[PDB]
C-alpha cells in the first residue's frame, strides 16, 4: 500500500478495501517510534466501523474515498478533544471545522489530532508539552512547527495527508524539514471556521501532500467562502504566465543562511539546475519582503495572539508553554497606536515589494535558512525560532499564496525545501510552476522520497 | 463674474486672470465671516501671480486661472500650515502633491481655510479661529471638519476648493452649504503633504458647485503616488445606469434625531426619484450603520492620537479641549482593542457585502440634522457624533461618495443627500449624483445658483 490518494484509489480498485487501509495505517501509526507525533488518536475499532460503513457506500461524489488524514490539534473534529496543545485549554467540539466537514464529505477519514507548537506559536516544533515531534530523516533534528505532527505523520506514511495551519510559516517549515509538498493557500480561501485562531487576520489552513496535484485537489475540495468566517473570501483565480516565466531570487547579498553553508550550496544548486526549466531567473530586491517579515513577531501582529489566548492566559499563565506565554505576555505592552504604526510600516513596505513584484511572476526562496538540532533549539528556544521565519514571515502580511517543495539533500542525509511565493489568488498557476520545480529537483516525498504518484500537473490553460 | 470653472472660462474668453483674482479679493473682503480664513495670501502677490499667467498660453491648463481655497491641513508652498493648532504651525517648502497638480493645471491658491483642529469633528465649531457659519443662517454651523473650504466656494469666494474626509467632512459642509462634495476613493489622490488624521483613511476631497466641476478637479488632481503608503493606483468599476437600484435604509432605520422636515425631506427625494430611471431598493442598514460606529466608537480614533502625539504630549493645553480630550482618550486602546475592531470590521464587512448584493449604490441623507452654533457648544460631543451617523462608515468600509443637494426645509436651511458606492466607481457614480443633483436641487451655493454645464451624460 502506498498511503497517497493515488496509491489508496490503486488499492481500493485492485480489490482492497478502506478497512484494510485503515488497518494497515493503525499499523504503521502502532510501530512509528516517534512518541509526540499525535495527541489524541481515535480507537481503531471505531475507524474501523467507519471505514466498513464507507466501503458499503458508492465511491461515486467522494473525491477523498477512503483516504485517512490527520488534523492538527487547533482546527476542530467532532468525536475529538481539541486543545492547541494547550492542556488546559481543551475543549470537545460539536462540529468539525468547515474545511474537515468538507474533506469527510469527500471520503476522507479523520485518524487522530497532531501535535503541535503550542497556540500555533513557533516555527521549531518543540514548543509542545507532549514533546517535540522529529525530523524524519534524523531524530535528532527537529520536525518544525508549528505543524509538527501533521507533517512527520505524512512523511512517514502514516496518513495519505493532513492539514496544517500557516501564519509565520508553518505550512512550509515542515514541509521543508520532512521532504514534504507543503500547499500555503491564499489567505480565505480555506475557511478557518472551527479553527482556533492564532493571529486571525492571517492564518490560513494549509495543506501537507505527497504530491502538488494530490495537495491541490485537497485544497480545492476544502476551499470555499464561509460567512461565518469573518476573513473568509470567494475565490478568485489570478493566472500566471507559463512560458516567459520570471522566477525572482534575492540578491546575492541578502541569501541568508545563519551559517549553514551547506544549505546555502543546496540553494544556489537549485538555481543552477533550473536553467533547463522554461524560466528566467531574476534577481530581485528582497528587502521590503524581509522587512515585513520582520513585522510579525517584531511588530504589533503579535497582539493577535494575546487577543486570542488572552482569557486563559490572566486566568493562569503557568498553563501555558513557558516561551509561547512569555511572547504573548510581551505583546501586553502594545497600545493601538503601535498597531497602528506597524500599519503604516506594512503599507509602505507594501509599495516596494509591488515595485519588486513588477519584476517577477513569482519568487523562489530557501523555505528555510537552517534547521537545527531540538537540543540546540530548547537552549536557545526564540533567537534559533526566529532565524527560521527569515523569509516565511511576510507572506500572509503581504497577502501572498506560497507552496513548498522538496529541493534535495545535504550530504549529512538533511532535506533541504524551497518555496514559491505569488501574489494573492495565483494558487493554480503556482501549482503548476511548483510540480514542474518539484520534478525537476527532488522528485520524491517524504522519508523514503518515495514515488511522487501521478498525475503530474499540465498546462490547462 | 460667475465664480466656477465656466463661469471663469467664460469671462476670460476679454476678461483677465487678474480682474478674476481682484473680483475674488473684493468678495473675500465683503463676506463678513471672520472665521473663514486661518492664512489668505496678500492680494498684491496673488495679482503678480494672475498677470504672469495672463501671459501664459492657457493649452494644457484646464484650470487656466481659478482661484481655490485649501483647507490648512494641507500643504500650499509659500503659506503656513497649522491644521487649526497654533502650536502645530509649521512652513511647508513644497505644495502637497494634489495642490502641485491642480497648479500645474492653472488654478491658483488664495489662502488657507480654517477647519475643525486636526480634522477632528463634523460640525465646523471646534477651531480657536472660531466657527464659520451656515451661508444660509448666521446661527447654524458650516459643518466640519472642512468649514472654511465649503463656506468660501459657498459664497462664491472662490470656484472649488480641497478639504479633506475621513469622518465625513467630504459631505457634511457641502450638505449644509448647498455644495457639491466629491469624496473620491480612497488612495485614488496624494495625502502626501497632507496632516494626518486617521492616515489609512482619510482623503483629499473636493468642494465645488457642479458633479462635473468637481469631477473634473478630482481628477487632475488624481495619481499614484508612491510618498503616500496609502496611495493607491486608479481602477474604474463602473456601475449600470439603465436598470440602477439605489438602495435606501428601512423605514425604521431613518434616524434624524428629532428633525421631522429633513425626515420630510429625504421621502420627498425619494418621491422625486420615480421619475428617474432607477429602482429603489430598501436595504438592511445595520452593518453600515455599526461599522460606522467604530470610526470614533471603535480603536480608529488612535490614529489621530499616533498623528499628534507628540504636540499632545508635549503640551495637551495647546489643542481644542473637546479634540484635546477626543484623543485623550485613544490612549487607553491596546493593540489588542485595534485588532478587535479590525475583526469586527472584518465581519461588518461580510454584511455589508450581502446588501451591496441588493443594490448599485447607497443613497442616504447626507445627515440627520443640522445645529445651531451655540446648542453644539454646550453639548459638543453628543451633538457632532449625531452628525456622522451616516457619514462614518465609508472610508472603513472602502466607499466612494458624493454628497448632493437635495432641496431646503421650510425655515431656509439646506438638506443634502450622499450617494455611496464601491471602491473605484467614482467616474459612474458622478454620472448618477448629476443627475439626482439636477432633478433635486439644481442650483449651488449660498444663492441656490444657476448650476454651470457640462451637464454628465453617458459613456
Amino acid at each position: 500500500l502506498s498511503m497517497t490518494l493515488e496509491g489508496i484509489q490503486a488499492f481500493l480498485a485492485q480489490g482492497g478495501t478502506i478497512e484494510q487501509v485503515v488497518t494497515e495505517a493503525y499499523d504503521r501509526i502502532t510501530r512509528y517510534g516517534d512518541k509526540a507525533v499525535w495527541i489524541a488518536l481515535r480507537p481503531r475499532e471505531e475507524v474501523l466501523a467507519e471505514a466498513r460503513a464507507l466501503d458499503a457506500s458508492p465511491a461515486t461524489g467522494k473525491p477523498l474515498y477512503g483516504v485517512p488524514f490527520a488534523v492538527k490539534d487547533n482546527i476542530d473534529v467532532a468525536g475529538l478533544p481539541c486543545s492547541a496543545a494547550c492542556p488546559a485549554f481543551t475543549y470537545e467540539p460539536d462540529r468539525d471545522a468547515t474545511v474537515v466537514a468538507r474533506l469527510r464529505a469527500a471520503g476522507a477519514i479523520v485518524l487522530g489530532k497532531t501535535n503541535l507548537d503550542q497556540f500555533a506559536t513557533g516555527l521549531v516544533g518543540t514548543r509542545s508539552p507532549f514533546g517535540a515531534p522529529r525530523c524524519v530523516f534524523d531524530q535528532d533534528y527537529i520536525s518544525g512547527g508549528s505543524s509538527s505532527g501533521s507533517a512527520v505523520a505524512v512523511a512517514a506514511g502514516l496518513v495519505a495527508f493532513s492539514l496544517g495551519t500557516d501564519t509565520a510559516g508553518s505550512g512550509r517549515v515542515p514541509a521543508a524539514f520532512n521532504n514534504l509538498v507543503g500547499v500555503k493557500p491564499t489567505k480565505g480561501l480555506l475557511s478557518t471556521s472551527g479553527v482556533v485562531p492564532a493571529c486571525r487576520s492571517l492564518d490560513c489552513v494549509t495543506v501537507f501532500a505527497a504530491s502538488v496535484a494530490e495537495g491541490t485537489l485537497i485544497r480545492r475540495i476544502a476551499e470555499g467562502y464561509d460567512a461565518a468566517d469573518p476573513y473568509s473570501r470567494p475565490s478568485q483565480k489570478r493566472r500566471l504566465p507559463h512560458v516567459g516565466l520570471r522566477v525572482g531570487v534575492p540578491r546575492q547579498d541578502q541569501r541568508e543562511f545563519y551559517g549553514n553553508t551547506a544549505y546555502a550550496a543546496l540553494y544556489q544548486r537549485a538555481l543552477d539546475e533550473m536553467i533547463s526549466l522554461d524560466a528566467e531567473l531574476v534577481e530581485i530586491d528582497f528587502a521590503p519582503f524581509r522587512d515585513a517579515a520582520k513585522l510579525l513577531y517584531g511588530g504589533p501582529w503579535v497582539a493577535e495572539r494575546l487577543e486570542a489566548v488572552g482569557d486563559h492566559l490572566s486566568r493562569a499563565p503557568d498553563s501555558f508553554d513557558p516561551v509561547v506565554r512569555s511572547i504573548v505576555e510581551t505583546a501586553k505592552t502594545l497600545s493601538a497606536v503601535d498597531a497602528f504604526r506597524g500599519q503604516y510600516e506594512l503599507a509602505a513596505l507594501t509599495q516596494q515589494a509591488n515595485a519588486q513584484w513588477a519584476r517577477m511572476d513569482i519568487l523562489l526562496l530557501p523555505t528555510a535558512p537552517t534547521i537545527h538540532k531540538v537540543e540546540a533549539v530548547m537552549a536557545d528556544p526564540v533567537r534559533l525560532n526566529s532565524q527560521l521565519g527569515h523569509y516565511t514571515n511576510f507572506v500572509n502580511l503581504l497577502d501572498c499564496a506560497a507552496i513548498a517543495v522538496p529541493a534535495g539533500f545535504i550530504e549529512t542525509g538533511l532535506p533541504f525545501g524551497v518555496t514559491l511565493v505569488g501574489p494573492a489568488f495565483s494558487d493554480d498557476s503556482m501549482a503548476l510552476i511548483a510540480d514542474r520545480l518539484h520534478r525537476r529537483l527532488e522528485p520524491g516525498y517524504g522519508q523514503d522520497r518515495a514515488s511522487l504518484p501521478d498525475p503530474v500537473l499540465e498546462e490547462t490553460n
